[PDB]
């Protein structure tokens, strides 16, 4: 039972890979923006968290930092997602704490493994 909330300003685009999520085994939480999911994240405790880096308004280390502030939710693993990618950007989240990074366009494959590896060693 692993709950996974994902955060994304075009969850469409991800439809394809969040269904092959779901057949995996993972419960889906999905999140068009920040602003929703932080309180959602506090009460409905996710396992992990995938947010999409470069959001309007609110970004995904504006989200990052949020969390960070709820003793709830400081210590749950966070992967970005990001449509940009460049070797500046992936070190900057990896530094500030981002569990792990992962290009766009996603690929459920690849995304799967990824979120597996970080739970098999976090839990």
């Amino acid at each position: 039972w692993w709950r996974i909330m994902l955060v994304d300003t075009q969850l469409p685009a991800l439809a394809a890979s969040i269904s092959a999520l779901s057949q995996e085994g993972f419960d889906i939480i999905q999140c068009g923006n920040a602003i929703e999911a932080v309180p959602v994240a506090v009460k409905t405790h996710p396992h992990l968290i995938i947010t999409e880096a470069n959001m309007p308004k609110i970004s995904g280390m504006d989200l990052f930092n949020s969390l960070k502030k709820n003793p709830q939710t400081a210590s749950i693993p966070v992967i970005a997602l990001s449509g940009r990618a460049t070797a500046k950007e992936e070190a900057q989240l990896l530094d500030m704490g981002f569990i792990d990074f992962i290009a766009k366009p996603v690929n459920a494959i690849r995304l799967s493994a990824r979120i597996k590896r970080v739970l098999k060693l976090l839990y």
